[PDB]
């Protein structure tokens, strides 16, 4: 739907993606929490359905995430070699 690829679930789930990969491609290819994923996101509203969601469906069973100790850190795709 229009209303929804404005970013109700899908736009929010790609900017952390982003932020994650290109974080993680400077050097911090560390894990983060949640919470410190929204900071930077610009996504610390959110929403408790939201927040939710990104815990256990997208930052669970999204290919470019990996979980560590509760937080979430980027999986490489293959290496940029």
């Amino acid at each position: 739907a229009l209303s929804g690829s404005s970013g109700y679930k899908f736009g929010v789930l790609a900017k952390i993606v982003n932020y994650m990969k290109t974080r993680h491609q400077r050097g911090d290819t560390h894990p983060l929490t949640l919470d410190e994923i929204l900071d930077e996101t610009q996504h610390l509203d959110i929403g408790l359905k939201q927040k939710q969601w990104l815990m256990t469906e997208a930052l669970v069973n999204n290919p470019k995430i990996e979980v560590i100790d509760g937080k979430y850190a980027f999986k490489p795709k293959y290496n940029v070699r």
